[PDB]
């Protein structure tokens, strides 16, 4: 499930940290991290997305943690681009926004 996706994401990014995934209802987004505690919190709606969209969210959030930034910097996007090349991250973000009408951090 989500756990298996997360392991694949850590392997691709080369990020061996014991990041924990929590599912919690969120108001203002569908996903966010804790840098301090090494967690990714997902709104339950994420669990019903297509696999590539779920994987995007995990990669996006893991990229925040790895790049150690909340700002979507060039080094942030470099991590994302280990999976989603070129224009693909924005395409998948658009799909997720169409479906859920909510943003990830
Ligand atoms: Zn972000």
């Amino acid at each position: 499930m989500v756990e298996d996706l997360l392991e694949h994401a850590k392997d691709i990014l080369g990020y061996q940290r014991p990041v924990k995934v929590r599912i919690r209802p969120l108001k203002m987004s569908i996903a966010r991290v804790s840098f301090k505690y090494g967690t990714i919190t997902l709104d339950p709606a994420v669990l019903n997305l297509e696999e590539e969209e779920m994987f995007y969210i995990l990669i996006h959030e893991l990229a925040h943690l790895k790049a150690e930034t909340s700002y979507h910097s060039s080094s942030f996007w470099r991590e994302v681009e280990k999976v989603f090349p070129g224009e693909r991250a924005k395409e998948i973000e658009d799909r997720i926004m169409t479906k859920l009408q909510r943003n990830m951090v």
